[PDB]
């Protein structure tokens, strides 16, 4: 195995519990009606997700030119797409707040 994989497949968790995170950060100010800067808080957490994300693309586009063969290129590819699609629907949850 690759540790081109490993270190990506680590990012790829982290990520997720990073926006699972912010699903309770959004459930705690559903109660308190919040200030704008606990709601800019919670939109600078979204926007550096919105950064790892963009930046893992280049890190899984690195191992697919030195190893366009490798198994899970697929389900990389295919689990940073619904991390994508996960914190934007975070995004249109926080601008109802």
């Amino acid at each position: 195995s690759h540790m081109m994989l490993a270190a990506l497949k680590e990012k790829l968790a982290a990520l997720k519990e990073k926006n699972a995170a912010l699903k309770y950060k959004l459930a705690a100010l559903k109660k308190h009606k919040a200030t704008p800067a606990e709601l800019a808080a919670l939109e600078k957490e979204l926007a550096a997700t919105e950064k790892e994300l963009a930046a893992l693309e280049w890190e899984l586009a690195a191992l697919e030119k030195k190893e366009p063969l490798t198994p899970e290129l697929a389900a990389l590819k295919e689990e940073l797409a619904a991390l994508k699609e996960e914190t934007a629907a975070l995004k249109y949850e926080l601008a109802a707040l």
